[PDB]
């Protein structure tokens, strides 16, 4: 069978959250645009794909959040991430959702369980959403040990939903996709 260590590799890499920041911009070097962040000793360079290159104009843009897992690159930068770029919080939110989980092993046994997700945020990427539920399957429940495809699905209030593959990394362009954290309703996972 099959093994997944790149994708345990990936979703066990440690993340950054960095609230209420300044994104810049500085002059374009190369197509693809990035935003820069300083809320430490280091400069962030997040690079806009997907929907965020129309999004984002010349700047500055006070008051984002940014989600950040470092990633290897073509330009060896060390700070460089893709997508999680969001609106910060208005005020505190602590939003419980039913998160439940069918796992199907090797031979074939299933099992289940329920619990709840705890969503903080007004406005969360879809980027955040993959990583922090990825990890949480890794340490809670071996996700990439034996078995390593399925999916996740975000339900929305409004009826929308929101899929992650498993036996794949998260498209990037989807990293930039924000949702509203407050509609998320429930967030089915099947792992086989
Ligand atoms: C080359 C490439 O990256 N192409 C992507 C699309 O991904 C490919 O095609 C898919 C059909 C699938 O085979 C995938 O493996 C390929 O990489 C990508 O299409 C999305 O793919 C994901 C799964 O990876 C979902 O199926 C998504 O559908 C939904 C979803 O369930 O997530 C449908 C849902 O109705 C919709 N929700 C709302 C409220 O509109 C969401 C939502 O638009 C997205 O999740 C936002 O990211 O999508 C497929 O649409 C496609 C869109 O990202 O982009 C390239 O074309």
């Amino acid at each position: 069978t099959p093994k997944y260590e790149d994708l345990r590799a990936y979703y066990t890499k440690p993340s950054f959250e960095f609230e209420k920041q300044f994104g810049f911009m500085l002059k374009p070097w190369t197509t693809v645009r990035f935003m820069n962040v300083i809320p430490n000793r280091f400069i962030y360079k997040i690079a806009l794909v997907g929907k965020d290159e129309k999004k984002y104009k010349d700047g500055p843009y006070d008051n984002i959040d940014v989600f950040i897992v470092l990633e290897d690159n073509k330009y060896q930068l060390k700070k460089y991430s893709v997508g999680g770029i969001t609106k910060t919080n208005s005020k505190k939110v602590n939003h419980k959702v039913e998160l439940s989980i069918t796992k199907k092993d090797n031979q074939g046994m299933i099992s289940r369980d329920v619990s709840e997700y705890m969503i903080t945020k007004e406005e969360i990427s879809l980027k955040e959403l993959d990583f922090k539920l990825r990890k949480q399957l890794i340490e809670k429940h071996n996700l990439y040990g034996n078995m390593g495809s399925g999916t996740i699905v975000i339900k929305m209030k409004n009826g929308g939903k929101y899929t992650f593959e498993l036996h794949k990394k998260l498209q990037e362009h989807r990293m930039a996709d924000v949702i509203d954290g407050t509609n998320i309703d429930n967030i089915e996972v099947n792992i086989k």
